[PDB]
């Protein structure tokens, strides 16, 4: 029992963290095999960020202009290329600590762990989610760029995020491991606004199922609702529309607790309309949406 | 910018996690040098837990009765001893992944990272704090016993907690790495009640300083207070008494923001008396007390 915003063990990802320097700029890189991945804005100065032509900036950069430092040893860059908003630096030595990996592009709503790094050194690890507006609410300072987001399936690291930008609103924007940004964000120092942040409904339902599993059952009511009725209420509260797929995914948690998914929706509906009334659920005074139904089952079963 | 309940990178602690079996019981152990530490209740059956004489139970256990499995290889137990509520199994092979370590007994209020394990395999990592009633609000299932709590100073792991027990209230009880329980808890299956959980005042103040640093400044008021006046209010709300030492420790965050510690106390006083009024601070609808002032500076400066 107990329910925490538990991140994946980061050891397998720490072994991939390197420091990438280009001129004055220094950020983090992810060394897997003989390739180091990092945000392509490593080639920019602060003046270049305002309006950068990365193709042009890159021309005035050679293999020796990139300094990759793993731990305290220097790596030899034997090739360089730009894949979307990431630089792929081919080094002459394969990472001896390269785990089994996949580069996956997650969907908004999915949650991953972030290993925040500075100078190729991991400083901490936390769990976060891809917001429906394709931002993350991370904890990143200057020099955290190149830090990755990941999931782990037994011994396989699925890299899904690379940190590039902090938006003026304090939210974070980044790319998948193929250099493509999540959302409309561009790696330019220009005013970019984050869209509406909606609440990932299926996740709040999953954390309500998690609460019932841990004894917090006060919010359980005598009512039920329909998918369409629940969604009219969800719409008003800027909550994601709940679909039959979401109900399907909640099936396991519905079976575990014996509470139908539409009964849980009615409890959520009353929580949305009536408020928490001073009470807490899993020590939280608000509805938590950064636990997928997969995170709840994993934490309440013990998947290692 | 951004503020998360960020745990330390767990890689250095994953390399110490082993599976310890004794008869039918299987829990986790911490292998540092040629010693594997684990909860002494590994020698008990479910009937023994009701009233165990560990000295007597241990007599009917020999070196070969303990099965330590690291990864997928078996370790040879060449000696065994009981230090308080922990078993110290001396193995013939020193852990090649043993980091620089210290065994430290933390004070209530201090926060550490937990690497939750099952069968010697790390399943996840989260940050938590030693409650003033010497319990932790962890996330532990059956088989998580032997999971450790730790802090990291650059390359040195300070082990401070070992998980032993879940109390009927869903809170967790454990020992330091010398086998001594935090609080009055005993490793017996007998009704043990957790005392009053108070709010770690100095930590809530630190997370208020962290909020101001991240732009959330709505709670800042035009008032100040005295230490004695603040404490009368803190007492009523079951908040820890604030001492001059706590004010001293908040000095750095006071200097960073230019907000005096007693001005921040007045903001906290109004937050306690008036409530959040529907608003959030750092995305939280309640006052967070599981960030020490050291955690705030570390997260807002980038200590790796
Ligand atoms: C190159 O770094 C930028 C940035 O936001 N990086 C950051 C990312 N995280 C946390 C940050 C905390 C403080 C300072 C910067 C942070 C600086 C502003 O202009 C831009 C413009 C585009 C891009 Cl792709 C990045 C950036
Ligand atoms: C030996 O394990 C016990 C326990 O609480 N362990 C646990 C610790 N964490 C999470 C748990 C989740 C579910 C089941 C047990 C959990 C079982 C009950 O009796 C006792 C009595 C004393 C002690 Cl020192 C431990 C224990």
């Amino acid at each position: 029992s107990g329910f925490r915003k538990m991140a994946f063990p980061s050891g397998k990802v720490e072994g991939c963290m390197v420091q990438v320097t280009c001129g004055t700029t220094t950020l983090n890189g992810l060394w897997l095999d003989d390739v180091v991945y990092c945000p392509r804005h490593v080639i920019c100065t602060s003046e270049d960020m305002l309006n950068p032509n990365y193709e042009d900036l890159l021309i005035r950069k050679s293999n020796h202009n990139f300094l990759v430092q793993a731990g305290n040893v220097q790596l030899r860059v034997i090739g360089h290329s730009m894949q979307n908003c990431v630089l792929k630096l081919k080094v002459d030595t394969a990472n001896p600590k390269t785990p089994k990996y996949k580069f996956v592009r997650i969907q908004p709503g999915q949650t991953f762990s972030v290993l925040a790094c500075y100078n190729g050194s991991p400083s901490g690890v936390y769990q976060c989610a891809m917001r429906p507006n394709f931002t993350i609410k991370g904890s990143f300072l200057n020099g955290s760029c190149g830090s990755v987001g990941f999931n782990i399936d037994y011994d396989c690291v699925s890299f899904c995020y690379m940190h590039h930008m902090e938006l003026p609103t304090g939210v974070h924007a980044g790319t998948d491991l193929e250099g493509n940004f999540y959302g409309p964000f561009v790696d330019r120092q220009t005013a970019q606004a984050a869209g509406t942040d909606t609440t990932i409904t299926v996740n709040v339902l999953a954390w309500l199922y998690a609460a019932v599993i841990n004894g917090d059952r006060w919010f359980l009511n005598r009512f039920t609702t329909t998918l369409n009725d629940f969604n009219l209420v969800a719409m008003k509260y800027n909550y994601e529309p709940l679909t039959q797929d979401h109900v399907d995914i909640l099936g396991p948690l519905s079976a575990q607790t014996g509470i139908a998914v539409l009964d849980m929706c009615a409890s959520l509906k009353e929580l949305l309309q009536n408020g928490m009334n001073g009470r807490t659920i899993l020590g939280s005074a608000l509805l938590e949406d950064e636990f997928t139904p997969f995170d709840v089952v994993r934490q309440c079963s013990g998947v290692t």
